[PDB]
């Protein structure tokens, strides 16, 4: 089967784990350790497809460093979360973008915007400007909540199509 390798990039506390764990495992959880970076993988059916998703949830330390380049590298397609109660992880998202630029050394990389916590109130981020955002980077914005499951296989499933795309 073919077998997608997704990255999983966004601020500490956004819900990277949530959303890989709430995919992969199929539960929410109210608290993930933020030192585990660590890959996750299932077999999906995508549009008729059988296939092998590879998800590195990124964990640690906010740093540049070449050992961290090298298996970030590795990724086909990144998933950049944001928290839409959290302005500063929606202004962070520019620097992800810059780097998964320079580490896959091209201006066309398969990438899905993510607005995650859709199910919490006192939203911060208008959808209206992630949405502008995404139309500026020309790729799909989704909002999820990794608790209730809304948006989470678009998700994922969005970015493999845009995976496939890049394939052509
Ligand atoms: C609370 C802990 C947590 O969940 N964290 C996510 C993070 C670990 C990794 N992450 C992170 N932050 C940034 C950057 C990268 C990054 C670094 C590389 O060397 C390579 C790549 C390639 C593609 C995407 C991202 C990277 C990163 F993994 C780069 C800039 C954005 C910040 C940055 C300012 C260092 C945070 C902690
Ligand atoms: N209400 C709500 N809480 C969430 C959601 N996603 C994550 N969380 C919570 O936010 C916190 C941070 O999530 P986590 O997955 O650890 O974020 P990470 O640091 O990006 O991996 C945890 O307490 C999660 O339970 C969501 O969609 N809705
Ligand atoms: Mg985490």
């Amino acid at each position: 089967m073919t077998e997608y390798k997704l990255v999983v990039v966004g601020a500490c506390g956004v819900g990277k784990s949530a959303l890989t764990i709430q995919l992969i495992q199929n539960h929410f959880v109210d608290e993930y350790d933020p030192t585990i970076e660590d890959s996750y993988r299932k077999q999906v059916v995508i549009d008729g497809e059988t296939c092998l998703l590879d998800i590195l949830d990124t964990a640690g330390q906010e740093e540049y460093s070449a050992m961290r380049d090298q298996y970030m590298r590795t990724g086909e397609g990144f998933l950049c979360v944001f928290a839409i109660n959290n302005t500063k992880s929606f202004e962070d998202i520019h620097h992800y973008r810059e780097q998964i630029k320079r580490v896959k050394d091209s201006e066309d990389v398969p990438m899905v915007l993510v607005g995650n916590k859709a199910d919490l109130p006192s939203r911060t981020v208008d959808t209206k400007q992630a949405q502008d955002l995404a139309r500026s980077y020309g790729i799909p914005f989704i909002e999820t909540s990794a608790k209730t499951r809304q948006g989470v296989d678009d998700a994922f499933y969005t970015l493999v199509r845009e995976i496939r795309k890049h394939k052509e």
